[PDB]
RNA sequence: AAAAAAA
């Protein structure tokens, strides 16, 4: 039901100077007043309602306001600094040329209580006010999106920035952090249909750009669909004078009403609203509303010492400390940026294979296949290659050059690759690869691997997949044509240590010598992540080693935009039982790792999550009643980090060493969470990982989590580096993600795998 | 779809 207090905060790893974009927020002592404003027509949006109150608070100034100045949350509340004359209702209030505005008193905000919560006795409505004092301003001056903020300087991005009031130990504090995304660029839509007579493929592309997306005419319209029929032709029940509802062409009627005779009537019409019709010519998309979904990926990123300088140089350009509205609380927000002291755990040394094993010591989260090789390599005695570009445009030289340095890495990589491929062919069209594909495994015996090699962008891999692992149940490797022209000793080396995991082997293990307490039990490690898109398509993978190296996958679908997960005790269940199956034993511990739910959610999803696993547990025996460790990941969060000293900074990133992890200062008060970075950053700034825990029955202290945590983000087997998350967590992205190109029992059969492929990972 | 990182 609820979480656990925070245990420690553990004394592992040496210590390191960091800095946050958490800015430290001096609160009064006094007490906020709240009211709620019912307003008529509740129809306006968010923006407009802070107009009305701007508007009515300078109207009534002498009635009710006087000196004070209110700040509004934007729908129906308003907070102000001292009591109003409002207070035991009421006044009902006009806003001249229509909405008849209501302010009711509601009940005394106390900010003691706040601080007090930080220190021992977290009253969500205290900080909900705290947030609508600071975001009341900047959503006056730029165009809220979510949280964040943007300003305006076919898609187009805007540069704007991030702001949250969150709680931490002691104090509260401040988040800021420079953002940036793509909105729809400000455009009439025949511009908006020239950057993008139609045939069926040209005009179907347009709608699922536009669909959904607001336009003016030269009113605000929502579209909803675009027409088939140009304007010239198509219809809308038109009424005359003398009652009769005539059909009349959309073209003919701006020619008599609007006086405008169309210039592309071959186009066709946006449909507004069900029985409104808009041709392109007159429409302009709406400035201002987020994009749905190169030249955007260098605007975004920059060194960590770049974007530490950007929140610097905003938390200068705001000035929170003179807002008119965070004097009138008495507010004062630092114009300097929080100090952490973070600590930096030991990378666990890894074992490789081959009779001369080796110790990989990962250095800045990264170790490499060199002098080693893997610690279960397969064999593999027959494969068939199947190249899907053209001899045209390929040769069997590449490919006899492409198999020729493949085997040479394969013979230093461990899986030895003695074979020779049965056949190499050339094979073009999604449709012919499936009657192919059935005919190759009945042919060989024994035969595992199918190097399909796919050319640039094509809906092949979406067949070569759906059939690949649900169906017939033999391995599929997929290799782009421009790296089978071009083979590096890694990108090749990369592709054998997916493929050895693929065939049930164990690339490397962490150092078993060196391994925390967890493992003198047996212990199942889980991961669940949900992706949205119309079914919303969630997966659970489980550990299957002790090691743990080897897992398996199970995916269902559910409910659209559901983030709860139905099957999870049907899931987990049997993720358990096969568990018993490969190590003849019960998991005395699991360990559950959650992805993709923000704290609004946690209540939700820890109150059902842990009864569907311990539904799952309690089905099996009346009496397993094991450990379950609910902890839920954050990578899309805003907290960031920063080395004090540039002594300490890592690659022309600028960015905090893998392995930082921070308990203190900036985290949850009174739970147990922290901010980690398993991994080392390559690009832009690093964003930490966060694990707040839920449950826990295992009794765990903050180190051996922690440790457990990085520890597990080593594991994964499709790189010789850390990552973001742990590889459960990271596992089930994959999974979640690979049942998406498996295009109502059918789709939980399209999402269904093969036997023989569930038995390891078809998804690494 | 060699992979990680980055929105």
């Amino acid at each position: 039901f609820k979480p656990p207090p925070r245990p420690d905060f553990g004394t592992s790893g040496r210590t390191i100077k960091l800095q946050a974009n958490f800015f430290e927020m001096d609160i009064p002592k006094i007490d906020i007043y709240h009211y709620e404003l019912d307003i008529k027509p509740e129809k306006c949006p968010r923006r407009v309602n802070r107009e009305i109150v701007e508007h009515m608070v300078q109207h009534f100034k002498t009635q009710i306001f006087g000196d004070r100045k209110p700040v509004f949350d934007g729908r129906k509340n308003l907070y102000t600094a001292m009591p109003l004359p409002i207070g035991r209702d009421k006044v009902e209030l006009e806003v001249t040329l229509i909405f008849k505005v209501s302010i009711k008193w509601v009940s005394c905000v106390s900010l003691q209580a706040l601080h007090d919560a930080l220190s021992g006795r977290v009253p969500f409505e205290t900080i909900q006010a705290l947030d609508v004092v600071m975001r009341h301003l900047p959503s006056m001056r730029y165009t809220p999106v979510g949280r964040s903020f943007f300003t305006a300087s076919g898609r187009e991005v805007w540069f704007g920035f991030h702001q949250s009031v969150r709680p931490s130990l002691w104090k509260m504090m401040l988040n800021i952090d420079v953002s940036a995304t793509a909105f729809y660029k400000a455009q009439p839509v025949i511009e908006f249909v020239c950057e993008v007579p139609l045939t069926d493929s040209q005009r179907v592309k347009f709608t699922k750009e536009i669909k959904g997306l607001k336009v003016e005419i030269t009113r605000k319209y929502r579209v909803c669909n675009v027409t088939r029929r140009p304007a010239s032709h198509q219809t809308f029940p038109l009424q005359q004078e003398s009652g009769q509802t005539v059909e009349c062409t959309v073209a003919q009627y701006f020619k008599d009403r609007h006086k405008l005779v169309l210039r592309y009537p071959h186009l066709p019409c946006l449909q507004v609203g069900k029985h409104t019709y808009l041709p392109l010519e007159v429409c302009n998309i709406v400035a201002g509303q987020r994009c749905i979904k190169s030249t955007a990926a260098r605007a975004t990123a920059r060194s960590a010492p770049d974007r530490q300088e950007e929140i610097s140089k905003l938390m200068r350009s705001a000035d929170f400390n003179t807002d008119p509205y965070v004097r009138e609380f008495g507010i004062m927000v630092k114009d300097e940026m929080t100090d952490v002291t973070g600590r930096v755990l030991q990378p666990p040394s890894i074992l490789y294979g081959g009779r001369n094993k080796a110790i990989a010591t990962p250095v800045q989260g990264v170790w490499d296949m060199r002098n080693k090789q893997f610690h279960t390599g397969i064999e593999i005695k027959v494969w068939a290659i199947a190249c899907f570009a053209p001899q045209r445009q390929c040769t069997e030289v590449h490919l006899k050059s492409f198999t020729e340095q493949l085997r040479k890495i394969s013979r230093d990589a461990g899986m030895p690759i003695q074979g020779q491929p049965c056949f190499c062919k050339y094979a073009q069209g999604a449709d012919s690869v499936e009657p192919m594909f059935r005919h190759l495994k009945n042919t060989y015996a024994g035969l595992q691997l199918v190097v399909v090699i796919l050319p640039g962008k094509t809906p092949v891999y979406a067949e070569v997949k759906r059939v690949g692992d649900t169906v017939l149940g033999m391995a599929t490797q997929c290799v782009q044509m421009k790296n089978v022209q071009r083979t590096t000793p890694q990108t090749l080396s990369n592709l054998c240590l997916k493929i050895n995991v693929k065939l049930g082997g164990v690339n490397n293990i962490l150092l078993p010598q060196g391994r925390p307490p967890v493992f003198q039990q047996p212990v199942i490690f889980l991961g669940a992540d949900v992706t949205h898109p119309k079914p919303s398509i969630a997966a659970v993978v489980g550990s299957m080693d002790a090691h743990p190296n080897r897992y398996c996958a199970t995916v269902r679908v559910q409910q659209h935009r559901q983030e709860i997960i139905q099957d999870l005790a049907a899931m987990v269940r049997e993720l358990l039982i096969q568990f018993y199956k490969s190590t003849r034993f019960k998991p005395t511990r699991i360990i559950f790792y959650r992805d993709g739910v923000s704290e609004g959610q946690f209540q939700q999803v820890l109150h059902h999550e842990l009864l569907a696993i311990r539904e799952a547990c309690i089905k099996l025996e009346k009496d397993y009643q094991p450990g379950i460790t609910f902890i839920v990941v954050q990578k899309r969060h805003h907290t960031r980090l920063f080395c004090t000293d540039k002594n300490e900074r890592v690659g022309k990133s600028g960015n905090i060493p893998a392995g930082t992890t921070v308990d203190t200062k900036i985290t949850h008060p009174t739970e147990f969470d922290f901010y980690l970075c398993s991994h080392a950053g390559i690009q832009g700034t690093s964003r930490p990982s966060h694990y707040h825990v839920l449950w826990d029955d295992n009794r765990f202290s903050s180190d051996e989590l922690q440790i457990l945590t990085y520890q597990l983000c080593h594991t994964y087997v499709r790189c010789t580096r850390s990552v973001s998350i742990p590889a459960p967590a990271y596992y089930a992205h994959l999974v979640a993600f690979r049942a998406r190109y498996h295009l109502h029992q059918a789709l939980a059969k399209a999402v269904q795998v093969h036997q023989d492929t569930l038995r390891t990972m078809y998804f690494a």
